[PDB]
């Protein structure tokens, strides 16, 4: 019959909205708040959405959530909690090598939990690009680390490329994550060096002043899309880092091509985060600082020291983030994050820009007073 | 003579401004505050403007105003007042089925008043898409409801399409309104299911945080235009829902293709609205909350609970909205809302964008102090 | 009901094709063969199409056809035949003033026939812009001429403007046609001088070499549209002159805003045209030359002398042109030429460009041999 | 009064057509036949147009016409005739140095005639860029040459720049013309070398096959405009060379920014041109060949050898070219070539493109047979 012979199973489907390709080809510098994802078709419940994601070329997680390698975010307690919730944590390196190795050992000696072949909790750690980081690399490797991230603001350098090749020659079994990068040109040199994943973001962090101090960086949404589009051609996953304020930001970063999301301030002031609580203005809060702030390190500061208010425990906050990601996937019409990215690259997923008035209308407005309770 | 033979009765009419088609084809996400309607020609007084409008394919109202189905906006008293003023009200469903049926019966047992063939006040009600909403549908039908709205944030789903077909097979006399939708693709599935009208808006409500929590939605002006343009091809009217803050917003929604306008916060803190008044900061106010807030309903909140200040009675506020709609129609040069939409689709009505500086100049500015009294 | 209240009587009407405004705003130089008129809706027979048209501000004709003022096209016999068929003829001026006055007197003393208040056939004549043309103007005025055309290749000059004001001061009853012009800038000076119509075309004539000799002119379709759009603002009709090869060209010139069409070679080699027939190559033909050729007049030639083959009598050829114009109007969906121009300016009439391959496909192609017979 | 105070003496002047800047910024490669010049306003007779033009920074001619330095175009007889008519001729160099010096001396020993301070006829000559051209330069300088052209297909070279500096150091009184160039980048190096004029054109000659053989060159109209726009910034005049087939081409080259026009085939087969006449096909003709053809000079030919038909004497042909240039200036509305270029750069002069159908309509068409006589 003609109902099938004209075009097999493909209904008319009216054209409305922009594809990611034409949204990010306007040359404008877009942030997460500058656009939205148009709704699709629903034929499943939100509990049937799969959040399985690739951290690297051969490391798979149950959820796309990762903890940032900072001295006010990730130590053994945070790493254990993130591994148990189905994600992972990267331990910071501004301590001594012996201390970081002991923290990794505490994580390895401990339903959706991320584990290895030996049934131990997965753990990651950060290192620098100086010659003394090779002794630190050896201690982290003997402690049983599974994945390592080369931590830098600008990762397209001779020092990082030399470090990547040294690790690949000495430890062929270790997964190496390069970064930070914000352009396809920077991503090419690191993929050719032999990295297993990429870290994306420059100046987008809540405690980062790099864009005002050094005049270098890029808006986070366009950087994630551009780097992910290039890295997809070689099977290399992208970690979206910096600028996440709510679960809607996480859903946007994943829909633009990222495979996992790394967060700082969102996980700051939680029970498992390093440092103790203190009171001010009648409310509880905890310290949060940038690794490039003068406190954390002739010297030019690229970060600030501050505080965020109490958030509870990650064993109660991560399941809320999971439920929000699944509800966002159900609204757009995809049964998994893999399907979301597949329909994004095929042009089936649609987007729309927002003006300043559109953002004002989208947020809470025109009320005398209100309470904003998330869960 | 040549004054008529060159072009019959069509004067030169200088070309200035943009048509709705070219305003909403720029791909930008426009809100009501982002544009204006250019003035036309006046040959009648504002008292001669007709506001007759279609709620559905076969339900007509004297005015285009509707009350939102919320537990802080519409119960029997609000529905009676809106029906008497020439509009209609949709009773909320977060109560028990027996209670909602009794509230509809109060409205049915009570110059521009919206009435049926039996001369009783018109009344509407909302239902969900779960299998137990069928017993609620039966009680609402026996109570004498005239029109029913399937209440959901994203209405392009298997559950809503199944519910629409069940209602059409069982109650061929009942009018069914689908929604919420913001794209022509979503509107097509519901029009093919057999709906009688569409509800448009997603994340534009004053108490809505859906765009920030789930990253899904669309700016209200472009969504209303795009859905109305598609729904006009099948004789299906559009109800504009969310983001109405003043009578200028109502006039813009009607001029972009909507046939009726739904409002929750504009009618909140009125005498007929549910809940009692209370004092704070030396002024009177009433509670107003989103149906997706934690108070109104593992759980992800999509709304907030708050309060708005006193507004008086709708028997004095609705005639003010009517007078403002008529004055706006006289300024643009149309004798009825039907004529406004006809000249909008023909390209005769013209529009212009506003920059941020244009919005600042358009509002009250450069005064030490002032009093803004509407009526 | 909603079928009328959404938009009164205006059906959806799918958008396809370009309006004249957007076709002639591309900046490209378009000729009649570069575009087509898209078909419309038919609710009448071709015999019900009215071809009434304005020659000037107060002279109306039954058909839009006019004879060019050339010594191989228009004398008393051609003027009588065009007047009897419902059009008009302009007598050439390269003869002596006494001869042209006698030729006008023959026309004045001779169903759709174009006549004056005294029931005599309407007649027109051409003059130059030199001081001796004032004595010629007086003889033509005493002979009873009704309309006069100032014949020049470039009519935006001090000499033509002085002549127009002299005629208006001396003969307030005489109609004056200015030209030739191809731009709105040239048209403004002549409309402000006080002309009653405009003549449009420069270098588009079949016997014209002005574009190759003087590098000045414009493609005929864009020139007619641009001049007619400006002249419409003052109630001044436009005569389309030069480049007409078939009835499809006549229909295009009228649809682009012209009120009448002037033709040379199309009416050449007819029985009523001046000069006798002669044989060559076994077929009959008649001489046709440009007024700027060396034969018709230190000296720079802007025209050529040649010949075209026999065409029969105009009493048999004009009714064929009338039937073709009416069939073209029926195909596009208009009951009169006035309606055609009214729907062209309103944007309801639609157009499409043609590539070189499109013109090859549109003409007769892929045959070994054929006979092309018009009527 | 308001008629002067609103905008002093500046009338409305409707905007229609393109400026040269926006015509040549489309990126398309345009030839003289691809566009036209729109008509302006006439307040003078064609006999009042001044054709005075600058050949170099300090050599002025009565007419803008120059003879090309070819062995079938310019020798003493042609140079004397062009000097007497108000232009100049450049003697070819494919002969011996002694012969070229004797031809220059014949010209120097002989109303609008181009002369020097000593009242002798102006004369020019061509040379190459090899070391042997320095002895030739000395002989030409002693013979009394006034201006010299460095003859090459591509003049942006180290050999030509060295030759220009040698001539400026040795003969500060001699005028030096560089070329050929078609881009502003090439023009900059020669203007910085110290040239007094530029020669523009590459592959546009009637006998030139450089574009098909070497794949290098540029369309002549865009090359003349682009080189003239840049050379105007330093007071350096441009000579337009190649592609001139009629007086309309001459008017276009002058209106696009050139100060003088150099022609080959247009002056070929004239009485004063070198070589004797011969008969073929029943008509008289003379040989014309490119300097890069195998006959005129391991070897790659860039020119062809052929013949063109008889043209009469230049003493009757140059006055025809002068009359045509003056008529073209009167049609566009300028009293001199200086005014034409001034209104071209100010945006007051307007242009329009031509499609292939527009060129077909602009030329002679739809005739059985005709004769095209120019004067
Ligand atoms: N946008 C961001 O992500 C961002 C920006 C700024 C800072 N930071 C944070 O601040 C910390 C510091 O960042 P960073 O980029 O300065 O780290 P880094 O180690 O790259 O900085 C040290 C500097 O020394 C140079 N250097 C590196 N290796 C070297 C070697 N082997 N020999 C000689 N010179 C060498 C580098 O050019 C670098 O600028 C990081 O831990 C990072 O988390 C982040
Ligand atoms: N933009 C908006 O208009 C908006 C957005 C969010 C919330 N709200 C308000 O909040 C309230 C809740 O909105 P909602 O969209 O969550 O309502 P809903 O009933 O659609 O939500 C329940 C969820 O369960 C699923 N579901 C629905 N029917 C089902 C069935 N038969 N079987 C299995 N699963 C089913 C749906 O996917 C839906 O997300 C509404 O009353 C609405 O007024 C409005
Ligand atoms: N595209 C065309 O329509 C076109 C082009 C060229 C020629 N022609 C035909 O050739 C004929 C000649 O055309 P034309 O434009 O040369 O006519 P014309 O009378 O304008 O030409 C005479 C020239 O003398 C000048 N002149 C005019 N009046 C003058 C006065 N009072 N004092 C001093 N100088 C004056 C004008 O500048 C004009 O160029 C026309 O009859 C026309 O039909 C037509
Ligand atoms: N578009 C044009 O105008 C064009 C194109 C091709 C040929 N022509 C004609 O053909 C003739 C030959 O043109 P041409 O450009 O080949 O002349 P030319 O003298 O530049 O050619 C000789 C070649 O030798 C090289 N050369 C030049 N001077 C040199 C030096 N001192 N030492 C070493 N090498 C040197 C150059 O690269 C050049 O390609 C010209 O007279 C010209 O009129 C014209
Ligand atoms: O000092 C700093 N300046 C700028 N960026 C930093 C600095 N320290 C850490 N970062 C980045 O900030 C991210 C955390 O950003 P957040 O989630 O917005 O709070 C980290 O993962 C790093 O990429
Ligand atoms: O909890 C919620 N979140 C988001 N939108 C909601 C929620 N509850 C109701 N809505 C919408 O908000 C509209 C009222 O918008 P308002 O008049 O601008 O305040 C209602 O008609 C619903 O479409
Ligand atoms: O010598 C001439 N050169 C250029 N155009 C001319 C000349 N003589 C007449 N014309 C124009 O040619 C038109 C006729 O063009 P045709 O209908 O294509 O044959 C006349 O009405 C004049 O506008
Ligand atoms: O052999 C050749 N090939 C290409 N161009 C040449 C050659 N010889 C001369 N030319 C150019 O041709 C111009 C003359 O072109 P014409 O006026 O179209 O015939 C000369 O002034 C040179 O710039």
């Amino acid at each position: 019959m003609a109902d099938y012979l004209i075009s097999g199973g493909t209904s008319y489907v009216p054209d409305d909205g922009l594809t990611a390709q034409q949204l990010f080809n306007c040359g404008d510098g877009l942030t997460y708040n500058d656009f939205l994802i148009l709704p699709g078709y629903i034929d499943f419940t939100a509990d049937q959405v799969d959040l399985t994601s690739a951290l690297t070329k051969k490391i798979t997680l149950k959820t796309p959530l990762v903890s940032s390698p900072m001295d006010t975010v990730t130590e053994a307690g945070m790493a254990i909690a993130m591994a148990l919730t189905g994600g992972i944590g990267f331990i910071h390196h501004n301590c001594t090598p012996e201390f970081q190795a002991n923290e990794v050992r505490k994580v390895k000696k401990y339903p959706l939990a991320s584990k290895d072949a030996k049934k131990q909790l997965l753990c990651g750690a950060a290192i620098g690009t100086h010659e003394d980081d090779k002794y630190r690399l050896d201690l982290l490797a003997q402690a049983g680390v599974d994945v390592v991230v080369l931590d830098s603001s600008q990762g397209n350098s001779i020092f990082q490329i030399n470090m990547i090749k040294y690790i690949k020659d000495k430890y062929p079994n270790l997964q190496v994550i390069g970064g930070n990068v914000v352009t396809a040109a920077q991503a090419k040199n690191l993929i050719d060096a032999g990295v297993d994943a990429l870290r994306v973001g420059m100046g987008s962090g809540s405690i980062c002043i790099t864009q005002e101090v050094l005049a270098c960086g890029r808006p986070q949404a366009t950087a994630v899309y551009k780097v992910s589009e290039y890295a997809r051609r070689f099977g290399v996953p992208v970690i979206a880092d910096g600028g996440i304020q709510n679960v809607g930001h996480i859903a946007k970063a994943l829909a633009l091509g990222a495979s996992t999301v790394m967060m700082g301030s969102l996980l700051a002031a939680t029970t498992e985060a390093p440092g103790e609580y203190f009171f001010s203005d009648g409310i509880r809060l905890k310290k949060y600082r940038g690794m490039g702030s003068l406190d954390a390190m002739i010297k030019v500061a690229q970060g600030v020291s501050g505080a965020v208010q109490d958030k509870g425990s990650i064993h109660k906050f991560v399941p809320y983030l999971i439920a929000g990601i699944q509800h966002s996937c159900q609204d757009i019409g995809a049964k998994s994050l893999t399907q979301v990215r597949a329909m994004m690259y095929s042009g089936e997923l649609k987007f729309e820009k927002r003006t300043s008035s559109a953002q004002v209308e989208g947020g809470v407005h025109s009320l005398h007073s209100y309470e904003k309770r998330l869960f």
